[PDB]
């Protein structure tokens, strides 16, 4: 099934934040309405913030995480979670080799923001 | 029911994140083994990472977050997702008024790292 | 925090399943729009069906559970999840005592259906 | 990713129930340490429950969801989520043609059960 894509209302500001824990460098890109809206990348086994930006969901509402390794897609798992009916949390974990601990890069956008 | 508080794997390291969406100075407690282990504050109404930090679950595995503003405490949301039976968040919500957004301050706590 | 609303998508069918794990008959209330919907009662301490229905959203959107033994609310928890950004599930949990177990009367509403 | 493990506590009473949307009969196959523990089939495009059981995860806690049409896997998807840090839900749905609705057969598992 598809992972990494989540519909947010339009035209609302989220926030999206990601961490690494792998030996390889991580690329993250945040796409809104199939185009790059924001790219974080750097390298951590220590769940170290690689990014963190407020973005705007535009008048398609689609935002897709993608994850990357010398250019190759990580595998990725993903949920939205919805808490006292108001709160949302779109998770997405990935994995870029063979330990299947799918937190090589881990990224989290939250909504609404304000 | 009790919120904020989460049973970790024992002596295992995790990730905790605090993201402010308030007028008011958010203050983040998080307890391990009953005991204050970081404590993290800010404003901001556009999701700031105030802080973030690698902690150890300690003996029990018991990690709980608390929230208040200036001493006191806000009303918190809470739920565990685990995806792929691997990667786990533990994500908390407070609200600090009136009008139940749940987001003044959000606790992201995941798990494994590395 | 509020538990046990959730906001659907308008005129859309939902199915709504009620398990009993408790000493006492448990009564649970469904409300749309803030009026009887559907309503269950029985008792189990074995995880057995009390009720399942289809129902639909209507105009609101509006879907409130409540459960109660002997006209006493239980107190509840709740979240809703969604999966491959498609299939819901609104999971509502409820105490009637004192051991916390939470799954007194467990409500899952799911959607879409057919 | 692999979707429809969990490993639950080991020697635990759990819950499972799955509901059919989807012209296509559902084959639901419930494996607990490897070993098919309960079976349910059938067609429905209105939710219905085509069977409930409960069970234990034995000494290895291991439980599996599978779900085939006339011996074709289906897609799954699925998560586990844990609210106030002690009911369980472990949920799947899945997709069997092309429309990715992944309602064609939900399996909801829970626990604790009594
Ligand atoms: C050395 O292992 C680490 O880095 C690899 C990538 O090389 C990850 O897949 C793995 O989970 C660890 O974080
Ligand atoms: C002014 O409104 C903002 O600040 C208050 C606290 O004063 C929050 O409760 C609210 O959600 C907003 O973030
Ligand atoms: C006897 O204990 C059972 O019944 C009570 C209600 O009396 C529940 O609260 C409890 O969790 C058990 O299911
Ligand atoms: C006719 O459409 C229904 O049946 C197909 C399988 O034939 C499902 O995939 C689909 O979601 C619908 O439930
Ligand atoms: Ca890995
Ligand atoms: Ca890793
Ligand atoms: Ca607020
Ligand atoms: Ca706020
Ligand atoms: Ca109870
Ligand atoms: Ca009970
Ligand atoms: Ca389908
Ligand atoms: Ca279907």
């Amino acid at each position: 099934a598809t992972q990494g894509v989540f519909t947010l209302p339009a035209n609302t500001r989220f926030g999206v934040t990601a961490f690494a824990n792998s030996s390889n460098t991580q690329t993250v890109n945040v796409l809104v309405n199939n185009e790059t809206a924001a790219t974080f990348s750097g390298q951590s086994t220590n769940n170290a913030v690689i990014g963190t930006q407020v973005l705007n969901s535009g008048s398609s509402g689609k935002v897709q995480v993608q994850v990357s390794v010398n250019g190759r897609p990580s595998d990725l798992v993903s949920a939205q979670v919805i808490l006292t009916n108001e709160l949302n949390f779109a998770l997405v974990g990935s994995e870029d080799g063979t330990d299947n601990d799918y937190n090589d890069a881990v990224v989290v956008i939250n909504w609404p923001l304000g």
